[PDB]
């Protein structure tokens, strides 16, 4: 057998949780071609409408992180500089949450 799928590298010189968020949201538009790479293995029907389902719950997951750059200026990055220690990881739970999510998905669509 064989396979080539799923890689992570680059990273960002800020916060982890900006990092978090600037990363899942960047490698959601990335792992909107994995949809691709999972389509000539489960290519039978939905091949070319699960991939736009699953961008349509990214794309609708991406727009809430708009709402967070709102809340930013009520919560500027003075008090976050401390809040580090539990939003820093909440926030690396989101780019973990956008991969299994949307890559996690991938390995769990159907065939029909």
């Amino acid at each position: 057998k064989k396979d080539d799928f799923r890689n992570e590298f680059d990273h960002l010189l800020i916060e982890q949780a900006n990092h978090a968020i600037e990363k899942g949201e960047h490698q959601l538009l990335y792992l909107q071609h994995q949809l691709d790479e999972l389509n000539e293995n489960k290519s039978k029907e939905l091949q070319e409408k699960i991939i736009r389902e699953l961008d349509v719950v990214c794309a609708m997951i991406e727009g809430a992180q708009g709402a967070l750059e709102r809340e930013l200026k009520r919560t500027d990055l003075n008090i976050l500089e401390r809040f580090n220690y539990e939003e820093a990881q909440t926030l690396s739970k989101i780019l973990l949450k956008d991969l299994k999510e949307t890559e996690q998905k991938v390995k769990d669509i159907q065939t029909q």
